[PDB]
């Protein structure tokens, strides 16, 4: 297929709900593939698939993991145990439809 997207690994920092039937919901820790960012004009709203869904996340609530430097893991488990409150920050808003 032909590479009209970014195909890059990116990791949420926290999770997100969706409330636009454009948009992605997954858990923090979840890894998606970004297709673009600032789809469709949204800026802020980066385009993704995870699970075989597309759709946008709000860019920063989400890491894009640049694969151009080698990071080994630290190990430390993997429970991802959210014992005391880590508030998102907000999404960037969106219009009024798709135009």
């Amino acid at each position: 297929g032909s590479m009209k997207y970014l195909n890059v690994l990116a990791k949420a920092l926290y999770d997100n709900v969706a409330e636009s039937p454009d948009e992605l919901s997954f858990r923090k820790g979840d890894i998606m593939t970004v297709l673009e960012r600032d789809t469709q004009g949204l800026d802020g709203w980066w385009l993704c698939s995870l699970h075989g869904r597309q759709g946008i996340v709000p860019g920063n609530r989400l890491k894009i993991l640049v694969g151009m430097y080698d990071k080994k893991p630290a190990g430390s488990g993997g429970s991802g145990s959210g014992l005391t409150d880590e508030l998102a920050p907000p999404k960037p808003p969106l219009p009024e439809g798709e135009v």
